[PDB]
């Protein structure tokens, strides 16, 4: 059965609620982004209205075969009316096509659901600036002060400089980047751009990327692995055995692999700076775990909420244990007392 934190009071609406069958009283199902923990349940047999971004709608139609007549894409930053309720989709700074949803309830209550997000000061100047928000359904993935990580820009600077140095020293090195879902496309695209190469990948991954409206993508990606010196592989193959095996398949074109695993957070963060990151190496294979996050750090999340000043916060992540829930509630109270709301 559907949990309370996926239900929007006073409406017929749910958010990211496709794995519970037919939800009692739901007349429209919203989907924030195309990640499997959120879309789980959708298919060609789904016949209720789904509201989502244009990019998410392209992925529903092509990857899951949801029928067109049931996909309702909405433009961003635009006031829209859904079953008599005003809604706005905002960029969530997560993966491609990911949104936050603003609901303006008939009684005057305003609700923000962040979906999954990486808070940024640029959000303090969207349509959020223009009215009060009473309830916040908040992506609390990293809601503890030990979660610090660098900016996306600093992480991409590290990766480009590392890859460019390695291939310049050895023109026969192959670069490999792991992936298992959409998101973090800048990692592999920036490395290919500095090296003068396309990114080579499976036909299934190329199809997924072509759904994303990324400008000049036919320019950066390919299914011809032989013409590419940056390859994308499933995340599970980013280990010494997986990579040794891949190198065998390349026919003696390459004699070294440099591989990247974009993780979220890893406890090496509390003690080490990005500049200081080192790989794991075995033979002619090196593997770098880089802290590229598409979720808010603690400080980014705290800044957003202290700016928005919501009357009530509803966490959507880490809600399954009493200790996690109590920890989160204690930080929300600090934030409110420090800021004065
Ligand atoms: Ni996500």
């Amino acid at each position: 059965t559907c949990p309370f934190y996926k239900k929007i009071p006073g409406t017929g609406f749910t958010v990211d609620a496709f794995q519970y069958g037919v939800v009692e009283g739901c007349t429209a199902y919203f989907l924030t982004h195309f990640h499997s923990d959120h879309y789980a349940g959708l298919s060609k047999h789904f016949t209720f209205p789904v509201y989502c971004s244009e990019i998410t709608g392209n992925l529903l139609k092509n990857k899951l075969h949801v029928q067109e007549q049931y996909i309702h894409p909405l433009p961003l930053d635009t006031e829209c009316i859904v079953n008599g309720v005003k809604v706005v989709l905002l960029d969530a700074n997560h993966c491609p096509g990911a949104v936050m949803i603003l609901f303006y309830l008939p009684n005057g209550t305003v609700i923000l659901h962040t979906g999954d997000f990486r808070a940024d000061p640029s959000m303090e100047r969207s349509l959020l600036a223009d009215q009060k928000v009473h309830m916040l359904y908040l992506d609390t993935t990293y809601c503890s002060p030990e979660y610090t990580f660098p900016s996306q820009q600093e992480v991409i600077r590290f990766a480009i400089n590392t890859a460019f140095e390695a291939v310049t020293l050895n023109p026969h090195a192959l670069v490999v980047c792991g992936t298992y879902s959409i998101g973090k496309e800048k990692v592999f695209l920036a490395i290919a751009d500095v090296l003068g190469s396309k990114v080579g990948m499976s036909q299934e991954k190329y199809k997924t990327l072509q759904c994303l409206n990324i400008p000049e993508i036919n320019s950066l990606i390919t299914t011809d692995m032989c013409s590419s010196l940056v390859h994308l592989l499933p995340m599970m193959q980013i280990n010494f055995k997986g990579l040794q095996s891949h190198l065998k398949k390349c026919g003696g074109k390459y004699n070294q692999i440099l591989a990247f695993r974009p993780t979220g957070w890893t406890h090496s963060n509390k003690f080490t700076r990005i500049a200081d990151v080192i790989p794991q190496t075995k033979g002619n294979i090196s593997i770098y775990g880089i802290p590229y996050s598409e979720h808010s750090s603690y400080l980014e999340m705290k800044r957003f909420v202290q700016w928005l000043k919501p009357q009530k916060i509803i966490p959507t992540v880490n809600v399954g244990t009493w200790k996690s829930r109590s920890t989160m509630e204690k930080y929300f109270r600090e934030w409110k007392l420090e800021a004065g709301y």
